[PDB]
């Protein structure tokens, strides 16, 4: 057994919003890693979680099953590196958080602090801020995916405005008149009418956030006849939204959120292969989809809508950047990767501008197949195989070459070099793997 390239078993949570049962990626992935466990149709598999985490270890089973928080506390020279354990300030676990997510209902509306106003909320409020960091988050599509992710373009909120009566009852005749004579649309960032642009913007989200439950209730219940009676008007604003409207009042009657949520955020679909960062101080929400998702360790959540749990709309209001990119401009870019090089057809880095983490996507045709190699890393990884199959091996030693099917989990220890190859004789999909990584 290798010490540099192992496997790791990890564990899962089985949360209500989770898919149920074998419908899951996570209950997929865990049940072809280790088919000893027999998935219960009946549950939900919410998250695989992949890394150091004190509460869902990962247990290295050729490595005698200890956990990877175990050996990398036993050894973080080697497991971590010097530039890491400096440059984090730890010794016993990774910078990021790894996992899987498999959703069925919609998460809540939330925003994350930067590292400013996370040590300000903890300060003042540790009961609901648990640490004093910012929260990255990054999402990458498994199966096709919706979400949430920032404020919808000015000019679609003017149209939503005029014509949807139960919000323009909501925000009041003087304030929507305000916000659509006040908006300077060919405006771009930083400047005096962007500025006041996100003044207007702020007006009306706080005037929605601060509006009394019982009216909401109300509103929310017109909202829904009126979807049912006049789909035409929510569709000249999005195609999907009035279903989306049904769906999400079908998990959360009469929430906040249909307000919130449905009418004032961009609606996105990420395809396969595609990613989202999450900014500090950007709402978003995830709504359906199996994903790869990567995080820095925070608690620090500040919600909205789409949950039982504690809203701090008074930090709400003011923390957000108000900012109002096109749906487009929520993806992430794809960046080349020199340190990898074979027949892959897509390799690619997923980049977000933060430290904590980065993410590598490689993928091979299933028909073509093929090799590739990459450099040793500065940092420790985590592979994940979503589709198909290969072997993985530290470059040049066939001695450490294993089996990567669907859904196993590989730690690669900083400079080891490592070689992917495509099965040969299988290809159902494209064999497809994700590594979480970090350089200091
Ligand atoms: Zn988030």
């Amino acid at each position: 057994s290798s010490e540099k390239l192992f496997r790791i078993q990890c564990g899962y949570q089985n949360y209500d919003w989770g898919k149920i049962g074998s419908s899951s990626a996570v209950a997929q992935f865990v049940h072809n890693s280790d088919p000893s466990i027999t998935i219960d149709e009946t549950k939900p598999y919410a998250e695989l979680w992949m890394g150091t985490h004190p509460s869902v270890p990962s247990k290295a089973i050729d490595l005698n099953n200890q956990t990877l928080r175990d050996l990398v506390t036993a050894k973080p020279q080697e497991y971590l590196g010097e530039s890491i354990i400096t440059k984090f300030g730890s010794s016993k676990e990774l910078p990021f958080l790894f996992k899987v997510l498999s959703i069925e209902k919609v998460l809540s509306i939330q925003a994350h602090p930067d590292k400013k106003l996370g040590a300000q909320l903890h300060a003042a409020d540790p009961k609901n801020y648990p640490d004093d960091n910012h929260k990255p988050e990054m999402a990458i599509a498994v199966t096709d995916f919706e979400g949430f992710c920032g404020f919808k373009p000015l000019d679609q909120l003017a149209k939503t405005l005029a014509t949807v009566p139960e919000l323009n009852e909501i925000i009041g005749q003087e304030l929507v008149d305000e916000f659509i004579s006040g908006i300077k649309l060919p405006a771009e960032v930083g400047s005096q009418d962007d500025v006041n642009n996100r003044k207007l913007l702020q007006k009306v989200f706080g005037k929605l956030m601060n509006t009394d439950d019982d009216v909401i209730k109300q509103q929310t219940a017109k909202l829904l006849e009126r979807t049912d009676r006049e789909p035409q008007v929510f569709k000249d604003i999005d195609s999907r939204l009035p279903e989306l409207i049904q769906r999400l009042n079908k998990q959360f009657p009469n929430d906040i959120g249909l307000f919130c949520g449905c009418l004032l955020l961009n609606h996105v679909g990420l395809n396969k292969g595609e990613a989202m960062f999450l900014q500090a101080k950007d709402p978003h929400a995830y709504i359906s989809g199996d994903i790869i998702e990567c995080m820095a360790a925070s608690d620090n959540v500040v919600r909205a809508g789409f949950t039982p749990k504690f809203k701090d709309v008074k930090n709400l209001v003011e923390m957000l950047t108000y900012s109002y990119e096109s749906v487009e401009k929520q993806k992430m870019p794809l960046q080349e990767f020199p340190r990898s090089k074979g027949d892959a057809v897509k390799s690619v880095l997923y980049d977000p501008p933060i430290a904590e983490f980065s993410v590598l996507q490689t993928i091979f045709d299933k028909s073509k197949g093929g090799k590739q190699v990459i450099e040793g890393l500065n940092g420790p990884s985590i592979v994940i195989a979503t589709n198909g199959k290969g072997t993985i091996q530290i470059t040049g030693d066939d001695s450490t070459k294993q089996k990567i099917d669907t859904g196993y989990v590989f730690f690669v220890a900083p400079g080891s070099s490592i070689e992917l190859t495509a099965d040969s004789a299988n290809q159902d999909q494209d064999f497809t793997t994700y590594r979480a990584f970090v350089e200091a």
